């Protein structure tokens, strides 16, 4: 019954969905079989797109304070529910096992056998090539959608206008159907409005890759429908 | 804004629902205008009164530990949703530990002999209180909860 640590707030709407998913992925008869966690939810962590492209405040210092507070009660597994913030992964300061969502997600993708995927992520995640670097040695066709449209959809999710976010991303998805075999959800806002049943296209969800790792580290059980994520 | 503290985990689904309510009640056009909090979610704190009486147990230690932890972060206000509220008078705290029942009662008498669940949500009363203490803004559609 180990307590795990979660860093969230990036953004708040996506974090709620992340915690919901973590709960729903857990195989629990009784309430005590669910994950014990401390969520450090700091939405005043500086905007990660402005940090990356516009020389504004890096999220590193705020994230590091969260890690420090989680580690102060002996939490030794922490996950951060934000793809884009992993651009700064080497600058985080931690003593614990700070999970890497990009690695876990890439490992899931490599295991799955999917050869052609639609990368749905922020523009910083695309530009930084953080997924490109991890997949380059694995022979996987990664298709980049229109970044203006995807970023518009992400913004709508962020203000919990899920209706406009769906309407916005729909033609992007449907337009790429013929050249991808799966959707790679690599922005935590995307799972708020997209699952496999949404478009009837397989999904590799970075939320679920991280959640599965946290569930395992918490000593809990993963539901078998999420077998793909059992790394 | 100030970081605030939340104790939850009893049960896990209700906790997610509470934090979703907190988020959707906050008036914010950008992420950085939302509420900063630390949520201590412990599903191993028993949810049934039968369990406590049977095993000569009490959630006082688990809640008090959570409180010490949140306070060690520098948190000045802590809210708990929920069965552990039965032991509210025995919790040990330095900070302001909000009482969900009094927040609820005062919302009622502020603009209004109630049917125990024209809709008042006990969750939203606590949420409103936490949003205020976090130095954040409450969406107008929740006027009724603004203490």
């Amino acid at each position: 019954g180990k307590i795990v640590g979660i860093i969230g707030g990036m953004g708040p709407v996506a974090t709620v969905k992340f915690i919901e998913k973590l709960t729903s992925m857990t195989d629990a008869e009784i309430d005590q079989d669910h994950v014990r966690y401390v969520l450090y939810n700091d939405p005043e962590i500086p905007d990660r797109i402005e940090a990356y492209f516009e020389n504004m405040e890096s999220p590193v210092n705020a994230i590091n304070n969260g890690i420090k507070y989680l580690e102060s009660i002996g939490i030794d597994t922490i996950g951060m529910a934000c793809n884009t913030a992993h651009i700064w992964f080497k600058e985080f300061v931690y003593k614990s096992n700070f999970l890497n969502m990009i690695d876990l997600t890439a490992s899931v993708l490599k295991k799955s056998g999917f050869k052609n995927v639609l990368l749905l992520s922020t523009n910083a995640t695309v530009s930084s090539g953080i997924y490109t670097g991890k997949l380059r040695d694995y022979n996987i066709n990664t298709v980049i959608p229109d970044q203006d449209i995807v970023m518009k959809s992400i913004h709508y999710v962020k203000v919990n206008d899920t209706k406009m976010a769906r309407e916005t991303i729909e033609p992007v998805i449907n337009g790429h159907r013929n050249e991808v075999d799966a959707l790679l959800l690599a922005c935590t806002e995307m799972p708020v409005i997209i699952s496999e049943k949404t478009y009837n296209i397989p999904v590799i969800d970075s939320d679920e890759a991280l959640a599965a790792a946290l569930i395992k580290s918490a000593g809990k059980r993963l539901k078998k429908e999420y077998r793909l994520y059992d790394l």
